[PDB]
């Protein structure tokens, strides 16, 4: 049983022959599915970023030169045939609509006399991913889960409101085999834009008179459901594993699903040929993942097609994260006696080996500061010693415990990041503060504790307000705290302004700028309230917005993507390298995890617990096997030209990651 038809419609560009409008006929909110490039959109996102325009790099012995497609040389009165040519190589776009789906076809030819190498080949695809406002989110953009599958690659752009219909391209000829972003900067709409995506064909070496085709299918979709059985029907292959992270010992089992069999498949990991069985229309390995290290998954089939999986081996979790507390413990405490900021957990430069004094010039030092978001790693040795009981952590907890109560905070429980006291007053700070001091209770004993975090709430809504949006607003723990304690007379004035939280976001819904670090902490908030209260209106909304939640996050086979949501600014404005653009993971992605942990509370539903456990899991690659740990994965191949795929190498507040782990499979 389902729904709608809904042919793809598109303007062409006259001068350009790129796709200036991307729209889907009958779509009752008319989205344009691209970046509008004239200027109006953004006054920096002009006509050389067109859908189906590009570049390419050509190599013939030492001459290198850049070239950029643009002005057509000859263009088809409809505009569905263009011919550029950039010195020996011709670019031809053949384009059709097959069925109510875009096909375009781009062949690349060398016309030159000479054999010639092309490098950094890539074709813009400016999908609309972008955050305006939350009512235009919410209808008119989407966001965009791009798979590096190479013969198997894809996107698929998802409507933030998770309306239908939602979008999907497939290659069906040639590869792509990564993505680079370009137009991202503080001067160009900051955190507010994904940017301009171009994906990346393969490095061809092209004989005179070769060429290279790539092709792809554009399409209408209802869903991800809907959107995987129509990528397998245009002929390409769906790879995905039992998990993305494993522990040394244990077995993977990969997968690549096909609609009809699949010619001459073998498979190699890490370059290493291995054995696939095929039954019908899939193909699979079964393997010991016996070594620590990133393991990627190749399949080779129908001759000259490829795609991949990406998977890790850690060796051991539970070592994994006890090597974390220690180097928290033993490297990222500052114990100087001399400094101001005496018992802090603080940000690490692990290229430096030291701890980063926020001394030196940076783009945002408050982000790097002594307090704010490093109270996770607090919040970690906490957990971890409940569970181990370590009294050296004991003894560093009470050190930070007061670092935290006599230099952050005032005497009255204003709050503040910085020790001087003299900078932003800001409102995520108090939630944090505030779990602070209830965990710190189940360390010790002392009820001061738990009257600081009540005081903390207390202050922080007297401040900013009733509905102030917040990450990881302590409901569950703060209650548990106090009942456990025997204050009574708190578990319900408290209790009183959670309900009056609850309400106002009720009454606001989707309306409340727009990222996946409000959608989230809002419906953890109304969880949790509602396994308080049992009040069936917030149980509602948290269902209302689980889909908008879920739009975030693609299903990619790769642990960095999968059930990771989409955040692309992080880099900039917490580590070393200050890049803007696609962290994956980056750590709050796992608040959706959270989410998804508590809503299997709230239901009974016990797939909504293996979907938290897999979004906490694909974590874990954030922290190595030395005890260090990294603020963000930067995941394109570049970002406005400089190389990407690496870890920043500031670890900075990273270890909230551990600490939802914990709660997802501990319960802490």
């Amino acid at each position: 049983l389902s729904a709608g038809n809904f042919p793809v419609e598109m303007r062409i560009n006259p001068s350009t022959g790129a796709i200036s409008e991307l729209t889907l006929k009958g779509d009752n909110r008319s989205m344009n599915w691209v970046v509008k490039t004239d200027g109006t959109q953004y006054p920096w996102v002009k006509d050389n970023y067109g859908w189906g325009l590009g570049y390419f790099t050509v190599v013939k012995g030492r001459e290198t030169v850049k070239r950029e497609w643009r002005i057509p040389v000859e263009i088809s009165p409809d505009g569905m045939k263009v011919l550029y040519r950039e010195g020996d190589i011709r670019i031809l776009i053949k384009r059709e609509i097959k069925q109510g789906d875009l096909v375009e076809e781009y062949s690349f030819t060398n016309e030159g006399e000479e054999p010639v190498s092309l490098y950094d080949v890539a074709v813009y695809t400016p999908f609309n991913d972008n955050y305006p406002d939350a009512q235009q989110c919410i209808n008119s953009r989407a966001h965009t889960h791009i798979w590096k599958g190479g013969s198997a690659a894809y996107v698929n752009a998802i409507r933030m409101g998770d309306f239908t219909p939602h979008l999907g391209l497939v290659v069906t000829d040639g590869a792509i085999r990564n993505y680079e972003i370009w137009e991202r900067g503080r001067k160009k709409a900051n955190s507010q834009t994904r940017g301009i995506i171009a994906l990346d064909l393969p490095d061809l070496l092209l004989k005179p008179g070769e060429s290279y085709s790539l092709e792809w299918h554009v399409f209408a979709h209802n869903g991800n459901d809907d959107f995987r059985h129509k990528l397998l029907e245009k002929g390409s292959v769906l790879v995905s594993c039992n998990k993305y992270v494993f522990e040394k010992g244990e077995k993977a089992r990969v997968e690549c699903r096909s609609l009809e069999p699949l010619e001459a498949c073998t498979a190699k990991m890490n370059g290493v040929p291995v054995p696939v069985k095929q039954e019908g229309n899939l193909c699979f390995v079964e393997v010991p993942m016996e070594q620590a290290g990133e393991v990627r998954f190749d399949f080779y089939y129908n001759g000259n097609k490829q795609t991949h999986a990406d998977c890790l081996v850690i060796s051991n979790t539970a070592d994994l994260i006890r090597k974390r507390v220690d180097f928290i413990r033993t490297r990222q405490q500052m114990n100087n006696p001399s400094d101001l900021r005496d018992g802090a957990y603080m940000v690490y430069d692990n290229e430096g080996d030291s701890i980063y004094l926020n001394d030196t010039p940076n783009c945002n030092p408050v982000d790097r500061d002594e307090g704010a978001e490093r109270l996770g790693m607090g919040v970690l040795l906490v957990k971890q010693y409940l569970l181990t009981k370590d009294p050296e952590l004991k003894q560093s907890l009470l050190r930070y415990a007061d670092f935290v109560r006599r230099k952050l905070q005032t005497d009255n429980y204003v709050t503040y990041s910085s020790v001087d006291q003299k900078n932003r007053n800001r409102g995520y700070n108090y939630m944090w503060v505030a779990e602070l001091y209830f965990q710190m209770y189940k360390v010790t004993g002392d009820k001061q504790f738990v009257t600081d975090g009540y005081k903390t709430l207390k202050s922080m809504f007297q401040q900013f307000g009733y509905g102030f949006y917040a990450i990881g607003i302590p409901v569950r723990l703060g209650l548990q705290s106090l009942k456990e304690a025997g204050m009574k007379k708190e578990y319900t004035d408290l209790r009183n302004d959670f309900i009056k939280t609850g309400d106002v976001f009720v009454k606001n819904g989707l309306n409340y700028n727009y990222e996946q670090s409000i959608v989230a902490p809002a419906i953890q908030f109304l969880a949790q309230l509602y396994l308080e209260t049992g009040s069936q209106k917030y149980l509602d909304e948290v269902k209302r917005q689980m889909p908008v939640l879920e739009a975030f996050n693609g299903f990619q086979p790769s642990y960095h993507l999968n059930e990771v949501a989409i955040r692309h600014w992080d880099g900039h404005w917490f580590g070393k390298r200050e890049l803007f653009g696609d962290t994956f993971p980056h750590y709050w992605s796992t608040i959706t995890g959270a989410v998804y942990y508590y809503y299997a509370l709230c239901t009974g539903d016990s797939s909504y617990q293996k979907r938290a456990e897999n979004v906490v899991r694909n974590n874990l690659c954030l922290f190595f096997e030395d005890g260090k740990a990294s603020c963000a994965y930067m995941y394109p191949y570049k970002i406005d030209g400089v190389k990407a795929e690496f870890y920043d190498p500031y670890a900075n507040d990273q270890d909230w990651a551990l600490v939802y782990y914990l709660l997802v499979n501990r319960g802490l």
